[PDB]
């Protein structure tokens, strides 16, 4: 029936390729102390990157290309193989999609199809608005409260961004009519997405359950003589945070307009959508108990480690009660397309990234970055580290590996130059922790909202950039001397 | 927007949760040798079975809800555990869908979908009426032969199954009005599918290399002392698989009535609807190329053991081909549903059935089976070996498992009594090869055909029954007097 192709942006293959081959033929004059191959995966990620932005082939078939050709070179075999004891040596693309991030972040797009089906989502938004809907710019600090409410109890950054935020936000620009791919996004949408990502970030800074990296860095830095807790992240936080939920969201209203400004008649409307719609109905009250549930199980995982509450099971047994309930039928969520996107192209990063640090690209730089910076001033030491770790984290995608593979190391150095251990540590959790303000794969939170269309890339890694020059001025200075101030040095 | 809820059959519950429940009390007077957690597996596993069978909660739902209980009672963790040293012991769901049938199922699911939109399945299909479409029988032998073509090729009976067969059923489906979950199934489609599946059975058992099990089994008698071969194999096996696609396809057509049983004016009809058609489309060329290729690398794969030929790695390089020339955007694979929701639960099913044969069943099973005969006439020993590996094939799922669980204890046992190793090894193959009569989770193809609608799963279960006496009395029987012929012995 059909008579022609699709239509496709060909000219982006210009610009990955190129890098790619260009790549190749660099290989013999590396840096040293270096393989062959890690160059080589080196460049397909690069080629990888280059095509999610310039979005030819859209997004998944890009990294699907990027599996197949990190495939045909002889980089990543299909089939996990063994040392001949068991053990893991050369994972393979198959044990990719068993990845937790992935199905985590899936099931609570299906969790968000339930909810905006049911229509909760426009009852809680026309309410948002009730209450905060007159000078739009409030949502923001509307939802980054929400999320600097939750960050001290879910564990889960994918979470609160995946089945709090998101659909909250997706329901408001259902509102104002503020469509996705189109032009009618800049309305209020596209602010609503950007100050979500970065309050998330601003929470899981805030307290130290905020997200694994974290954990590990207290777990590294108690392996060199230092107890993090609770408290102390939120005592050297405070401060810093609260300068950032005043300086962003302000730079944000001047960086990126939402082109409605202001909603003088918002109560009335709000009153009377509500009066419209009618009651609640069974299937939302069951879907708000579902979800609730949902948020007390990811809140017990914080303080039980058990198999039960690893923070993604959690979604699996909300999308099989949302089944058989009878709110959402498995032939609705086979089609939740979103979903199984990202499923592919996330978990395919996250591999990608797996075959760098292991390859033994991580440990160059480390040996490096230790056998260069011999004798200075160990101010300019923190510095330098601090830079390194934000602007690396391009070449990372999950964070935990970020963090247990260049924490120990830095701080070894920082240590090692006239440094105390402390400062270092806490500044360089703090950076492990705001990386993701520089690309769509850092982390989860990102990995959903700089991709549902409402913000096109261009403006997020630009965007991201300034922010995370500015989050790195902040933390850095301001929270050096206000840890100088309480008894941390 | 929405009222009410979505209707569901509740009443399937009844049978399924009993069965568990029932098993579990049954717990502390289980036979013996075994542990507490087997017998819990082993419920759950019935119980998800009975479910699938009962169709409350499509498939999809009553496997996750399997999983979700599987998780619940403490019988799998979701992330892979290790042994202090780097090893696995008790995988996760999430190591589950990590799976090479699935995937490679799925995209295969892809690539159909590619072409019944170009249009190349309408063609063939009309064609394949034209040159016997008279006598609707036929096709059923035509496509056995189909089968009995590549089998020598294609070493993955998911592939001839899920990139050949498949979508010329559906096609030819298509063709005379007789769409899936509808009464208008009965005209000529569920035929068609039945006999598919049984003809990739006689196939993977005609030739060696039809499928892994085999290979398998090669391995293990030449463990025990017996080179097979691609020839002995074959003088073997022809005599009883003519006889076989003698017997099968007259009872089916005599017990599964194809309601459209000739049609006299084809050739008309076919040529008529090819000049009205036109001429084939360069996106036509373009799939068939593709499909070419992707037939001549799994054919490749049968002779160089090389990781770019998994047999599975060639389908994503064939969806990543339709996707950069245009025949398929990435937005339309993601909603092709038949593929994820395959995806969901044949994983799942194989991970629990992975469990099974991890925590200590089949061993225990092989101990008894042992120890219970000790001295009988060998004769006896072959048949009751031969019944209980048919039979036992439910509690697996994937058949490579099955082999190298109970293929050396029962030669050890046949040979151990009074038998040859020969005869029985040879026999015991083809039992593990034609288990797929039993089931819808046997293999790969069976997961596909037994599901997509154009036949209800008590008829699958039913016919495959029957049909499986009939193989085992055949092949036994026949090959046993054919083998005493030709040296075997």
């Amino acid at each position: 029936a059909m008579k022609t192709l699709e239509k496709v942006n060909y000219k982006g293959f210009i610009w990955p390729l190129a890098v790619g081959i260009v790549l190749w033929l660099i290989t013999p004059w590396r840096p040293g102390g270096l393989s062959v191959q890690a160059w080589e995966m080196f460049a397909i990620f690069v080629a990888t990157i280059v095509g999610c932005i310039t979005k030819p082939l859209p997004i998944g078939g890009t990294t699907l290309l990027g599996m197949v050709v990190t495939v045909l070179v002889g980089l990543a075999p299909v089939k996990d193989v063994v040392n001949s004891k068991g053990v893991v040596i050369q994972t393979g693309i198959l044990s990719s999609f068993g990845n937790s991030a992935a199905w985590l972040i899936a099931m609570a797009f299906i969790m968000a199809h339930g909810i905006s089906k049911t229509g909760l989502g426009n009852r809680v938004a026309y309410v948002m608005i009730e209450k905060f809907g007159k000078r739009s710019i409030g949502i923001g600090y509307a939802i980054t409260g929400l999320e600097l409410m939750m960050g001290a109890l879910i564990p889960s950054n994918s979470a609160r961004t995946g089945g709090v935020t998101w659909p909250v936000v997706e329901s408001i620009s259902k509102s104002y009519d503020s469509k996705p791919n189109d032009p009618s996004r800049k309305k209020i949408g596209a602010y609503l997405d950007f100050m979500a990502f970065h309050a998330n970030i601003l929470s899981t800074a805030l307290f130290i359950t905020g997200a694994a990296p974290n954990l590990v860095a207290q777990q590294m830095a108690a392996q060199k003589g230092y107890q993090m807790s609770w408290v102390s992240w939120f005592w050297a936080a405070l401060v810093p945070v609260l300068v950032a939920t005043v300086i962003i969201p302000l730079v944000i209203y001047k960086m990126y307009p939402p082109e409605v400004k202001e909603t003088p008649n918002a109560k009335n409307w709000a009153d009377d959508k509500l009066k419209e719609m009618g009651p609640i109905s069974k299937p939302e009250k069951i879907m708000a108990t579902v979800f609730c549930l949902a948020i007390l199980l990811w809140v017990l995982s914080g303080f039980f480690k058990i198999p039960q509450l690893d923070s993604a099971f959690v979604a699996f047994l909300a999308v099989t009660l949302l089944l058989i309930t009878g709110v959402l039928s498995m032939e609705d969520a086979l089609h939740e397309t979103g979903a199984w996107n990202i499923l592919i192209w996330l978990s395919i990063l996250i591999f990608m990234a797996g075959k760098l640090i292991s390859y033994g690209f991580i440990a160059w730089f480390a040996k490096f970055i230790q056998s260069e910076v011999h004798g200075i001033n160990w101010g300019l030491v923190l510095v330098v580290l601090i830079l390194l770790m934000f602007y690396t984290h391009y070449f990372f995608a999950s964070g935990t590996a970020h963090m247990t593979a260049l924490y120990l190391p830095f701080l070894t150095v920082a240590t090692a130059m006239g440094a105390p251990l402390g400062l270092s540590a806490m500044l360089l959790a703090f950076t492990g922790v705001i990386n993701a303000s520089t690309t769509h794969y850092a982390n989860g939170p990102a990995s959903i909202l700089a991709t549902t269309g409402y913000v096109k890339q261009s403006e997020w890694w630009k965007m991201n950039f300034i922010l995370g020059l500015i989050y790195m001025v902040i933390f850095g200075i301001v929270g050096t001397i206000w840890m100088k101030i309480i008894g941390i040095w």
